[PDB]
Parts: C-alpha cells; sequence; structure tokens
C-alpha cells in the first residue's frame, strides 16, 4: 500500500529556474537581506519524492462508519448539474498550461473547433471506459520562502482536455456539497471578516474554552484507494444526471484513485495511489476525508461540545476543557485515531487556552482597536513568507501577485498596511499601471483583479474599521518588528513617511485613485479624515468568491 512508486527518471522542468532572489532598483527599498530568500525547484524534487512516499495503514472502526452514514444523508439532499462545454471553458485560466493535443487555455476560452472537438472526445471516452488508467504530468512547484530550505511540493495534473471535462462533472458538485454536508464548519464559504466572527463566537460560546490545531504529515499521500472510493459514494449520493454519474465512477477509477506520472520530458517517473494535487475534487476530497476523519476521532476521544473549523486538511477544533491533563489525554487519544485512520501528524497537537495562540490556515486572532476604541478582532500571520514572496515579485513578473491577494485578505493587519500597501502602490504610480488589471490567487480560484478596487474589496471583506485600526497588540507588534529585523526590512517609520508620499500623489488623481489615497493610507497622516461607507463598494460582484476551495483546481472566476 505505497502511495508512490518510481522508476528512476528524473522530474524535470519546463523552463528555467532561478532559485536565488532576483535583484533590481527597487529590491532594497523592501529588503536588504537578499540571501535569506530562495525559490525551490526541480534540484530538490528527488527529497521531496523520498518524503510523499512511504506506507498506509488503515483501520476503520464504528466512529468512522457512523460519522461517514451522517455525511451520505446530508449528501443525498443535494441535486448538481452538468456544466455545458462552455460553461466549463470559461473556468479556465487564461495562463493555465496547454494540452499535448495540439490547444491551449485560449483556444478552450474562445470555444475553439479543436479545443471543443478534443473535449468532446475525452467525455466520450470517459463514458466508454470506467478502467484505464489516465496519464498525469508530475512537476516540481517554484515557490519563494525565507530561510528555515524546503524541497519543492509536487503538483500531480491531468491533461487540459481531462480537466475541462472534471468541470462538466464536477465543477458543480464540488462548489455545493461541502457546506451541504459540514454546514458551518465548511471553512471555505467565509470571508476572512466571517473567518474571524466564527473563530471568536465559538471560543466564546464554550464555557471554558481550549482549542488546537492539527497538522497531518503530507496530508495528500495518507489519502487511500479507501478514502477515495468513500469520497464517491458521497458525491454519488447526489441527485445527478446519469451521464454525471458515469463521468465520475470513471474519473474515480481512472484519475482520482491513481495513475501513472510522466515529467516534462514525456519520460515515465512512476505511479501515484494517492491524492493527486491537481485535480478539481482536490480541496472538497479533502475537506469531506479530513472532516470525516477528525470528527470520527473527536467521537473517540470523547472531546465535550466540539466546534470543528475545515479547509481541506487545514484543521482547527474548538471545545470545552476538561482541565489541562484530561486535555492533553483526549488530544493524544484523537492523535491515535487519526493515525489509525491514515492521518497521523506532523507537529503533534497542543491544547491551547488562548484563542490568539492558534494557528488554522497560516493566521491567528489578534486585537486592534478602530476609529472608536472599541476593540476589533481580525486575522494575521507572520510576515516573513508574504513579504519574502514581495521581495520575488518587486523584480520578476509573475503570473500570479501573492502581494495582492495578501492585501486583500491580510487588508486590516499592520503589516500589509504599512509596507505591502506603500510599495506596490508605489510601484503602481511610477509604472503609471494604477488601472491594469493584476492576476491573484484566493482559496485556490484565480481571480483579476483591478488595484484601484482595492477599497471596495476591503470594506467589503473587512468593513470600513480594516481603513481605521491602531493600537496592535505587543505580541503583534513584536512579531512584525522581528521580521524586519530578520529580512532587513526598513523600519515602520520610513514605511509611514513614504505612505504619505504614495497618499499625496493618489490623491493629486482623483477617482478611485484618491479614494485609494484616502482609505488605504489615512493611517500615515497626524490628523485624520473620518471615513465612510464607499458608494462603489455596494456595486462589486464578489458573487464566486467564498463559495469553496479550488487548490489545485485550474478555476478561473
Ligand atoms: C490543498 S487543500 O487540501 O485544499 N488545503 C488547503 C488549505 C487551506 C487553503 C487552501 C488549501 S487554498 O489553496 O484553497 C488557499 C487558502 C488560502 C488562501 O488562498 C489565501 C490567499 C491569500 F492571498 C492570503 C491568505 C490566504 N489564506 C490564509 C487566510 C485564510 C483565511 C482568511 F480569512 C485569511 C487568510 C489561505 O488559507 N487556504
Ligand atoms: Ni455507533
Amino acid at each position: 500500500h505505497m502511495s508512490y512508486t518510481w522508476t528512476g527518471a528524473l522530474i524535470t522542468p519546463c523552463a528555467a529556474e532561478e532559485s536565488k532572489l532576483p535583484i533590481n532598483a527597487l529590491s532594497n527599498s523592501l529588503l536588504r537581506h537578499h540571501n535569506m530568500v530562495y525559490a525551490t525547484t526541480s534540484r530538490s524534487a528527488g527529497l521531496r519524492q523520498k518524503k510523499v512516499t512511504f506506507d498506509r495503514l488503515q483501520v476503520l472502526d464504528d466512529h468512522y462508519r457512523d460519522v461517514l452514514k451522517e455525511m451520505k444523508a446530508k449528501a443525498s439532499t443535494v441535486k448538481a448539474k452538468l456544466l455545458s462545454v462552455e460553461e466549463a471553458c470559461k473556468l479556465t485560466p487564461p495562463h493555465s498550461a496547454k494540452s499535448k493535443f495540439g490547444y491551449g487555455a485560449k483556444d478552450v476560452r474562445n470555444l475553439s473547433s479543436k479545443a471543443v472537438n478534443h473535449i468532446h472526445s475525452v467525455w466520450k471516452d470517459l463514458l466508454e471506459d470506467t478502467v484505464t488508467p489516465i496519464d498525469t504530468t508530475i512537476m516540481a512547484k517554484n515557490e519563494v520562502f525565507c530561510v528555515q530550505r524546503k524541497p519543492a511540493r509536487l503538483i500531480v495534473f491531468p491533461d487540459l482536455g481531462v480537466r475541462v471535462c472534471e468541470k462538466m462533472a464536477l465543477y458543480d458538485v464540488v462548489s455545493t456539497l461541502p457546506q451541504v454536508v459540514m454546514g458551518s464548519s465548511y471553512g471555505f464559504q467565509y470571508s476572512p471578516g466571517q473567518r474571524v466572527e466564527f473563530l471568536v463566537n465559538t471560543w466564546k460560546s464554550k464555557k471554558n474554552p481550549m482549542g488546537f490545531s492539527y497538522d497531518t504529515r503530507c496530508f495528500d499521500s495518507t489519502v487511500t484507494e479507501n478514502d477515495i472510493r468513500v469520497e464517491e459514494s458521497i458525491y454519488q449520493c447526489c441527485d445527478l444526471a446519469p451521464e454525471a454519474r458515469q463521468a465520475i465512477k470513471s474519473l474515480t477509477e481512472r484519475l482520482y484513485i491513481g495513475g501513472p506520472l510522466t515529467n516534462s520530458k514525456g519520460q515515465n517517473c512512476g505511479y501515484r495511489r494517492c491524492r493527486a494535487s491537481g485535480v478539481l475534487t482536490t480541496s472538497c476530497g479533502n475537506t469531506l476525508t479530513c472532516y470525516l476523519k477528525a470528527s470520527a476521532a473527536c467521537r473517540a476521544a470523547k472531546l465535550q461540545d466540539c466546534t470543528m473549523l475545515v479547509n481541506g486538511d487545514d484543521l482547527v477544533v474548538i471545545c470545552e476543557s476538561a482541565g489541562t491533563q484530561e486535555d492533553a489525554a483526549s488530544l493524544r487519544v484523537f492523535t491515535e485515531a487519526m493515525t489509525r485512520y491514515s492521518a497521523p501528524p506532523g507537529d503533534p497537537p497542543q491544547p491551547e487556552y488562548d484563542l490568539e495562540l492558534i494557528t488554522s490556515c497560516s493566521s491567528n486572532v489578534s486585537v486592534a482597536h478602530d476609529a472608536s476604541g472599541k476593540r476589533v478582532y481580525y486575522l494575521t500571520r507572520d510576515p516573513t513568507t508574504p513579504l519574502a514572496r514581495a521581495a520575488w515579485e518587486t523584480a520578476r513578473h509573475t503570473p500570479v501577485n501573492s502581494w495582492l491577494g495578501n492585501i486583500i485578505m491580510y487588508a486590516p493587519t499592520l503589516w500589509a498596511r504599512m509596507i505591502l500597501m506603500t510599495h506596490f502602490f508605489s510601484i503602481l504610480l511610477a509604472q503609471e499601471q494604477l488601472e491594469k488589471a493584476l492576476d491573484c490567487q484566493i482559496y485556490g480560484a484565480c481571480y483579476s483583479i483591478e488595484p484601484l478596487d482595492l477599497p471596495q474589496i476591503i470594506e467589503r471583506l473587512h468593513g470600513l474599521s480594516a481603513f481605521s485600526l491602531h493600537s496592535y497588540s505587543p505580541g503583534e507588534i513584536n512579531r512584525v518588528a522581528s521580521c524586519l529585523r530578520k529580512l532587513g526590512v526598513p523600519p515602520l517609520r520610513v514605511w509611514r513617511h513614504r505612505a504619505r508620499s504614495v497618499r499625496a500623489r493618489l490623491l493629486s488623481q482623483g477617482g478611485r485613485a484618491a479614494t485609494c489615497g484616502k482609505y488605504l493610507f489615512n493611517w500615515a497622516v497626524k490628523t485624520k479624515l473620518k471615513l465612510t461607507p464607499i458608494p462603489a463598494a455596494s456595486r462589486l460582484d464578489l458573487s464566486g468568491w467564498f463559495v469553496a476551495g479550488y487548490s489545485g483546481g485550474d478555476i478561473y472566476h
């Protein structure tokens, strides 16, 4: 029962790979310690292969089957529809990997004849053949970190023609089913404002709260054939067209359960019997399987008044404390149960009695004060990786702009406002590119976003208080200051000074640019404008935001 078998062929790059931080004239204004930042490359793929390759053992008890029965009962209330070829085509990212069969992502989006023709042949084949393993490409992801060096993560995906077919069969299912089955525990339904409120209200709902995050070592590799057949049984509980059932069975047997791995040169690298990281059902599958195992493990452990929050493989549990000793015992049982279910821990779980000390979806709750002095909770994180990536994106154009996703998701934080907003608007001013739409990724989906829309986007996700926060916590101030020292980033007093300049320049231009100056940089000026609700921030179409997760799912909105 091995996650992978290997031939010995190497995982190969598609193009040249830089590992050292590229430097330009803008670099030093963000960060001086350039040797701290690196990107992963295929050169480390072998170490990752070793990490992700292990034997899985699975022992399944009555708690597991009881939870599954209840999930299936909820799944049976879902009705999902087939997407048409063109609906599915318009969900494809413009810079998605081209097909091996002589067509690309733009041909798919234009509904060109050769793309549409091939897609129909793949669909027909899915319907006739439920046995032949489908080919996947395996690649090393190039991602940017700060030192303490990780090996490249691996992405496994099928051909573009198959991906469009997955959308036809499954897009409506993976978008709709998770919230029906998990209700309030499904994380991807929440904007950042709604996530913080949920965590705080849950913490507050317990007489004596205790919470913990659970880190599964290599979740994707822990997913067994059983787990993936179990997901399919859940999907099949939905009210589906007969053609959708046949396609889902087929993709399950031929793709989701496993298949051969091919490098960028077309050589055979080996074989997969675990979760593929680049299929449509990666996020929904991981979410269902994480929630199933964790729910069953909560019962095994006898945790009292358990509330879970689940985003794929990321899990937080908040419950009633039974004292520090019985809590420690409960968590050992939880971890033994997950372990028997094929989800052993990386870092073993710790009981926490302070909400601010729990990290989940790479983020912790912290507290600041708005214009009225009233306390507001908001989500933050250690800004090291966000700033290392902004350093890279200062000297190189990248298809996805992490600085922009980070401003969107962490708008209330002191580091996003002072450093990220200041640095990148100054860059957009100097190049006259304020009006140019940029791509970023939120909950695995790709979005085209106009930066001049940032203030409306932020008021909607966070509320106006995001533009007025002050008096941040000492732990948060210390973590930021600590990151600025490590990376060699200029002090917050230098950023305030630049932000005054950026602000005044934005005000000069009027329109949406002036509104950015006013809302985004109100913190920079000695005596503040009283900010009021933005007119445009009621007209933005944020539908298709905070519905579901789509990690590796090749989704564009
Ligand atoms: C592979 S899996 O099994 O599905 N696991 C998985 C777990 C979490 C997660 C994703 C996948 S995602 O790929 O769907 C993107 C986010 C994810 C983002 O796309 C995101 C983007 C930003 F630009 C800034 C912060 C972000 N945060 C942190 C965050 C989450 C929620 C908040 F309210 C605020 C920050 C995320 O977790 N979360
Ligand atoms: Ni029972």
